[PDB]
């Protein structure tokens, strides 16, 4: 079996998906399921092979067996020539962010608020602030913390769910994947953006790419940069370059897992495809660009130039940092999930 199988979480995803495998030969073939803990469930049977993850879910599927093969990388200032698959992972910052407009919004009087989270589990949406939420407050009712928030992957007939639009029609309101018009990195910013929320967790990275001219998209064309900012730890409040000084946390990079027995067969088997398909490959975009969704994220991220080695044949814990599985860890004494319980015994 020489065929890699895929994992696409949702239909936007697998459409792409299709297409990969149809211009990989089927070196590359595709699997879907409407969620992310879905997938991974599908890399533990066995059924699909391996897909790119945020860090959270990398905890969740590192806690079941699964590994990682090759970290997601994107452009760099610092050592900003050595080759990409070999050149270290710099890492991203998770921000919260605001209109500008309105006033007297800031980390401490988040308390009652609404939110705009990337979806539950997933790593600057979710596990750093609500993170930091459960430190400081001291309570494991992050639930109740905010008025109401867009959270998808929560419960849906509950509070985190109240603000998640759905699809066109409106149908699977909070579906933790890409047809939950405010799903993920660019989901949140926009639900920002139509004031559904006051505040929205994401990477700085995401503000920059979605203001002035850089996406062409409906929604956010006429989006400026201006009108929006960063609430630091501080109390404080600075404009969107000053990330680097107010920004959440550091995090871990997306980054393709599997199975171990089938770590390696994927990791070469993904060197060659982004040669032939990557941000510099024989065939992008003569043919099929496989970093690139017009900013809809899919598979990777859009600013992903290549995936890249890893020191060693690290598990998610010297993947992730042990500063952040321990984070995770402690947030996670305050929630259950199917999965995690489920697999518990593995890692103990
Ligand atoms: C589908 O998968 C295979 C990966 O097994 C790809 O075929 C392999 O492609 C390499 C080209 O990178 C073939 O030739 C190479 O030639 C150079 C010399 O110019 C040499 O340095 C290498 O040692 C190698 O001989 C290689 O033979 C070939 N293997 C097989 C079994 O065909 C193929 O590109 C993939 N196709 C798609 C659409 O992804
Ligand atoms: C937050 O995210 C934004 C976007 O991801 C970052 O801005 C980007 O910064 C890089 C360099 O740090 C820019 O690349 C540069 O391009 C010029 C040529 O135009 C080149 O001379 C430099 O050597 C470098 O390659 C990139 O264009 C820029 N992108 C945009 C849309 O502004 C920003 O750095 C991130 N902030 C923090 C604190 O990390
Ligand atoms: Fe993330």
């Amino acid at each position: 079996y020489t065929r890699v199988v895929w994992c696409a979480v949702g239909p936007e995803e697998q459409k792409k998906c299709q297409q990969w495998s149809q211009q990989s030969g089927q070196n590359v073939t595709c699997a879907t399921a409407s969620t992310t803990d879905d997938c991974i469930v599908l890399v533990l049977k066995g059924e699909a092979d391996a897909l790119n993850l945020d860090g959270g879910y990398i905890y969740t599927a590192g806690k079941c067996g699964l590994v990682p093969v090759l970290a997601e990388n994107r452009k760099s200032s610092k050592h900003s020539s050595l080759d990409c698959v070999l050149r270290p992972t710099e890492g991203y910052l998770a921000v919260a962010v605001v209109k500008k407009a309105n006033e007297g919004l800031t980390w401490n009087s988040l308390k009652d608020k609404k939110s705009c989270h990337t979806a539950v589990d997933r790593t600057a949406g979710w596990n750093i602030p609500m993170g930091l939420i459960v430190n400081q407050t001291g309570s494991c009712a992050f639930d109740e913390f905010f008025s109401q928030s867009c959270a998808p992957g929560a419960d849906p007939k509950s509070r985190l769910c109240a603000l998640c639009a759905g699809d066109d029609q409106g149908l699977d309101k909070c579906v933790p994947n890409s047809k939950e018009k405010y799903y993920g990195y660019t989901g949140a910013f926009r639900c920002l953006a139509e004031d559904v929320g006051d505040v929205a967790f994401v990477k700085n990275d995401t503000v920059w790419e979605n203001t002035n001219g850089e996406s062409t998209a409906d929604w956010a064309k006429n989006l400026k940069r201006e009108d929006f900012r960063l609430l630091c730890l501080d109390g404080t409040r600075k404009p969107v370059t000053e990330a680097q000084s107010c920004h959440l946390a550091v995090a871990p990079n997306h980054a393709v897992v599997s199975r171990s027995d089938r770590a390696a067969h994927v990791e070469q088997v993904l060197l060659h495809q982004q040669a032939l398909f990557g941000k510099n490959g024989k065939n992008c975009p003569d043919k099929f660009c496989l970093f690139k969704s017009e900013t809809k994220n899919l598979l990777f991220n859009d600013n992903t130039e290549c995936l890249a080695k890893l020191g060693g044949r690290p598990t998610y814990e010297e993947y992730l940092g042990t500063e952040y599985v321990t984070a995770i860890a402690n947030l996670k004494k305050c929630s259950t999930s199917p999965l995690l319980e489920a697999c518990a015994f593995l890692t103990r």
